[PDB]
């Protein structure tokens, strides 16, 4: 029962992702999707003809402990995200690799350089990053999951893998950020490059862009993450998309963003959605409706303004459904689940179809 308005002139290879890295472990576990009618079927199939074009995994280079132990969130080590990238391309879906370059969570509040790097001096750092990138990239090529486009670190904006590339240090920075680069070119150069930001603070974009276009990194595509409760209204969204689009002939792309189908508890673990406070920052009610509207809106937001260098979304746990060994972190829970495109129960919400009645 979701309303919702096309969004007139949008292409039909425009990038309408989901970011499903969690998916894979979930499945491992016994976990079940299900279509709008309620059905059980392949996750990928559902997301396919929901509309759903592209897909998003990050990669962690090692997310166990020295017990071999998993830390959680999803567990999303090189080979089991290789392999659900593989039979998404084999279902015509594009894919984007977002190498947090860390053993974890990566954001601009944590950039931990992987237990092995941990002690490597600079110098040896830039050959890890070279050497891993480019095995890891051919490790995919093998296995038919080549992604289109690589995202270098995710959220980078305080810079990654630190201290050593804090930003703060921004040749050091510079440095690791063109080796992942190299390698990537060096397995393909036709791979799409994406620099990932966390926010709209449009004065932002320019200081930290401007020095790394300056610094010869180059890249094809600016990414970002906007969640509307944290991040600003859709008008703060607007006037950062058309102070790219004038300033930098680079693509523009939203690598995450979501919004909550209801204010709900599943699994008795307290969501980052938790209250009505939530709510009133994002500016869209917390309903299947009003989640809905808010990727239409966020589509349209980008599409009109972007105009020809708007590449598209990619909806940010949309396939973390609330399942037992399926939490955030180990031993812990889902503090997502109200904010994925899929009920408790792993029912496609028919919000889904938002990726599909855009057009007309
Ligand atoms: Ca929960
Ligand atoms: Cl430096």
């Amino acid at each position: 029962p979701v309303i919702i308005n096309p969004v007139p002139g949008l292409p039909v290879d425009f990038i309408r992702g989901v970011d499903a890295s969690e998916a894979p472990w979930i499945i491992e576990l016994g976990g079940k999707y299900y279509d709008e009618n309620g059905v059980e079927r392949d996750l990928l199939d559902i997301l396919k003809e929901n509309g759903v074009n592209w897909i998003r995994l990050r990669v962690w280079n090692d997310p166990y402990d020295e017990q071999g132990r998993p830390y959680g969130g999803g567990n999303c080590d090189l080979p089991r995200m290789t392999d659900f990238a593989a039979k998404a391309k084999a279902k015509g879906f594009g894919v984007l690799i977002d190498f947090h370059y860390s053993d974890w969570w990566a954001d601009p509040s944590k950039q931990s350089k992987p237990k092995a790097w941990a002690n490597l001096s600079y110098p040896e750092l830039v050959e890890a990053v070279y050497n891993w990138t480019y095995n890891a990239l051919k490790y995919m090529a093998e296995h038919n999951a080549l992604p289109d486009m690589v995202q270098i670190g995710n959220e980078i904006n305080n810079g990654f893998l630190w201290p050593d590339g804090s930003a703060a240090n921004w040749t050091q920075f510079v440095g690791l950020l063109k080796a992942a680069i190299s390698a990537v070119k060096d397995v393909n150069p036709n791979i799409k490059i994406v620099i990932h930001l966390a926010g709209v603070k449009a004065d932002f974009y320019i200081n930290f862009i401007d020095r790394l276009i300056n610094s010869g990194v180059s890249f094809d595509v600016i990414a970002i993450s906007f969640y509307p409760y944290w991040h600003g209204t859709m008008d703060d969204f607007r006037n950062l998309v058309r102070t790219l689009v004038q300033r930098y002939d680079k693509k523009i792309l939203v690598a995450e963003t979501a919004y909550a189908w209801t204010l709900d508890d599943s699994d008795g673990h307290p969501n980052i959605f938790g209250s009505r406070d939530l709510e009133v920052k994002g500016g869209y009610k917390a309903s299947i409706q009003g989640q809905a509207s808010f990727i239409r809106d966020l589509i349209a937001a980008l599409y009109e303004e972007g105009k020809d260098k708007a590449l598209g979304i990619f909806y940010w746990g949309a396939t973390w459904i609330p399942y037992p060994g399926a939490g955030w972190k180990t031993g812990e829970g889902n503090p997502w689940e109200n904010q994925a495109l899929f009920d408790f129960n792993g029912r496609a919400l028919p919000s889904l179809k938002v990726f599909r009645l855009v057009y007309e």
